[PDB]
């Protein structure tokens, strides 16, 4: 069998390096895997990944007796402001086990029921803007759906208002956390510590950290002294306790959480939303069966729990935007012990491998041949998907806990505009796809009609 890997062209004692030095790693990897193959070996000048783009390799990958998450190197540095939250944890630091089992319940499709309303009263917000636009102005689809996003997870989180949909400047805590997410990546791209960063950024980056980590404080305290009791996440930590130990989250540990839903759930979000509007304006009839079923289900002023769940064919637009643009790309797994891979390729304990997501759900076997075209029917029968072909949100206990939290409310919203507006792609907008931690399609805009349909 063709069992030696493959690698990219090097650039001496610097390796692949130069290869993802561009404002597009991502898309520039997914071309040598189309080049390489279902997997290839990428090295650094002290670094070596395996990029997997194949079901039968990856479906390998995810057995948790074999293989476990990785940090990479990007969430390395993330925690350096996230900490030991359950984004950046080890699945063996006992912080991780802790936080994951008193956290579970509180983010099940149940307790949707309960961040419900609070849901509803950003995406009531965002339809009202659009509402009171003038004819002739446009929307920036990117831009709205964050506001969306950090509003939602700060209200659902802490019960804490941005008020994103009241400014052009976010609230200073956004802008240091973007600020923040942003040296992360850059460090990740540095040539070393002295070109470029240098003490500025080190000291700027010191500081967006004292800003997020004060605020999450004092707010934290703030809750406990007065003893309040209200329907957010900050709620669920304080009263929790774990039932392996018996011991609650420490305060630290419980801002750090709070951070991480802020960074680990925002841009991922927003990115779907804007991906689906996306692949709606340029496909009209799927954007008509979508409206059709968001006018026949949505019949209140106001979208109940039980009205979300039945909007069938708008989950299936979001997992299809997913399928072809996962806003989380990639995911890394370390190999437990020494094995072979796909029976051809053979791993020592320890060897990092890399998940190509996006590769992963253009596998023509899997998916055959129109893997390229937009077509939310494939999902109609979700059961008649091969398992670990399909991997948005991660794999077994350290997959996305806040999976169902993004649908319900990419859900709600994405009915809710189809609802309310008519979309009109009046730039005949062409596809540009930004990358930070995530992707979004950037500099999308559209022009949005209203129906006149009140809330
Ligand atoms: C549609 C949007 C989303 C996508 C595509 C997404 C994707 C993912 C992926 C791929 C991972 C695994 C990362 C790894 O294995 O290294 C992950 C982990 C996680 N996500 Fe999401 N996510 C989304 C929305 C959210 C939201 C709204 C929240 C926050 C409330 C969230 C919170 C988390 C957390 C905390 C983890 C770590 C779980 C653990 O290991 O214990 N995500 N997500």
């Amino acid at each position: 069998t063709i069992k030696e890997m493959p690698q990219p062209k090097t650039f001496g004692e610097l390796k692949n390096l130069p290869l993802l030095n561009t404002d597009k790693p991502v898309q520039a990897l997914m071309k040598i895997a189309d080049e390489l193959g279902e997997i290839f070996k990428f090295e650094a000048p002290g670094r070596v990944t395996r990029y997997l783009s194949s079901q039968r390799l990856i479906k390998e990958a995810c057995d948790e007796s074999r293989f476990d998450k990785n940090l990479s190197q990007a969430l390395k540095f993330v925690r350096d402001f996230a900490g030991d939250g359950l984004f950046t944890s080890w699945t063996h630091e006992k912080n991780w086990k802790k936080a994951h089992n008193i956290l579970l319940p509180s983010f099940s499709q149940q307790a949707m029921k309960g961040y419900h309303a609070m849901m509803v009263d950003i995406a009531v917000q965002l339809v009202q803007k659009w509402e009171r636009l003038n004819a002739d102005e446009h929307i920036e689809v990117p831009e709205d759906m964050t506001r969306l996003t950090l509003d939602t997870i700060g209200l659902c989180g802490f019960n804490y208002r941005f008020n994103s949909f009241y400014r052009d400047q976010p609230h200073p805590f956004i802008t240091s956390m973007v600020r923040a997410l942003d040296e992360a990546m850059n460090k990740l791209q540095r040539a070393n510590p002295d070109d470029p960063a240098y003490d500025e950024n080190k000291r700027q980056f010191q500081e967006d950290i004292k800003v997020m980590n004060d605020l999450v404080d004092k707010i934290i305290a703030d809750r406990k002294a007065s003893g309040e009791q209200s329907d957010d996440l900050l709620t669920h930590m304080l009263n929790g306790k774990d039932p392996e130990t018996g011991e609650p989250l420490d305060d630290e540990n419980i801002r750090y959480q709070i951070i991480t839903f802020l960074i680990a759930g925002h841009e991922t979000t927003s990115g779907l939303l804007s991906f689906a509007l996306y692949f709606l304006v340029k496909n009209p009839h799927v954007l008509q069966k979508a409206a059709e079923e968001a006018a026949r289900v949505l019949v209140d002023p106001v979208p109940s729990y039980k009205q979300v769940k039945q909007l069938k064919y708008v989950g299936m637009v979001l997992n299809e935007a997913l399928r072809l643009w996962p806003t989380a790309p990639a995911f890394s797994l370390y190999a437990k012990e020494d094995t072979v891979l796909g029976g051809e390729y053979p791993l020592e304990k320890g060897d990092e491998l890399m998940v190509l997501i996006p590769q992963l759900h253009r596998d023509k076997t899997i998916w055959g041949d129109d893997v390229e075209e937009f077509r939310p029917e494939r999902f109609e029968n979700p059961s008649a998907i091969p398992q670990h072909a399909f991997k948005p949100f991660g794999n077994g206990q350290r997959a996305c806990i806040g999976q169902q939290f993004a649908l319900h409310e990419a859900t709600l919203v994405l009915g809710m505009m189809l609802k309310h507006f008519d979309f009109e792609d009046h730039t005949n907008y062409e596809l540009d796809i930004k990358e930070t931690l995530t992707l979004k399609p950037e500099g999308f805009v559209v022009k949005a009609k209203s129906k006149k349909i009140p809330l």
